[PDB]
């Protein structure tokens, strides 16, 4: 059952980048796995370098942990930054040097669907505070998918839209007060939005909460870890109930629990 966020775990690892090219990136399971994938199907992608273009797959978690992917999908254009997610069979990931999202079905590798978040700034223009190019932050909740970004109508502050999984249309959008550039990172639970205050801090905190179904936020003071000092990347799973983050080298898992 869905409700408010109230504890967030410690962080557990379960791989560490053996590169410089795996200090930040995206991993990733899918919460609404489709055959002929399971909700034991992993995704990573090392994101450090220039034209990324190489999604590494693992059937099991053990095949993850240990470092050997089953599968190597080649993007057909490179993809930006750490915001990707899947879900229900896709790869939703933000097209490089634009503010297009883009559907890549996994299992045909072929893309299904593209889609220009409009208004959404790119390339270093509403980052979080990690920096980078991590203007557009895509999010899987109870209830679908969604996308983090700001637009200059916004003045910086994050908007969030819910989209259709299939052909990427926004249904609706919310507009917030909280600054994107001030906050690490967001992810989305059960219909509110939530940031962490600082990607370097060992007692930093889940620091805002947005609810879509009020159209409000309120500050929160539920710690977290960032355990080496460094997220690139913090998302939410809705199946496992698990943030799923990438933090100086190292993929790691969050239990949440909600109220
Ligand atoms: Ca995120
Ligand atoms: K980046
Ligand atoms: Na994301």
């Amino acid at each position: 059952g869905c409700g408010a966020l109230v504890w967030v775990g410690e962080p557990v690892t379960l791989r560490t980048a053996e590169t410089i090219a795996g200090k930040y990136g995206v991993w990733m399971r899918d919460p609404k796995p489709t055959h002929p994938y399971t909700q034991e199907s992993t995704w990573r992608i090392d994101t450090v370098g220039t034209e990324i273009r190489q999604v590494f797959e693992y059937s099991q978690i053990s095949q993850f942990e240990q470092g050997y992917p089953s599968k190597v999908h080649v993007l057909p254009r490179a993809l930006e930054s750490t915001g990707a997610v899947v879900y229900a069979g896709s790869l939703y990931f933000q097209g490089a040097e634009s503010r297009t999202v883009v559907r890549y079905e996994l299992d045909t590798e072929t893309v299904k669907a593209e889609k220009e978040i409009p208004g959404a700034g790119y390339h270093g223009h509403f980052p979080y505070a990690w920096g980078g190019y991590t203007d557009i932050d895509l999010a899987v909740d109870e209830s679908g998918l969604w996308v983090i970004y700001s637009t200059e109508e916004a003045k910086g502050a994050i908007v969030l839209s819910k989209l259709n999984p299939a052909n990427l249309e926004l249904e609706r959008t919310w507009e917030t007060n909280i600054r994107k550039q001030s906050v690490a990172n967001a992810f989305v639970i059960c219909g509110i939005l939530y940031t962490v205050s600082s990607y370097s801090s060992a007692h930093a905190t889940v620091n805002f909460a947005y609810d879509t179904k009020t159209g409000t936020s309120k500050t929160l003071t539920i710690p977290f870890t960032n355990r080496y000092k460094y997220s690139s990347m913090i998302d939410y799973n809705p199946l496992e109930r698990k943030l799923f983050a990438w933090d100086n080298f190292n993929m790691v898992t969050y239990d949440i629990k909600l109220l």
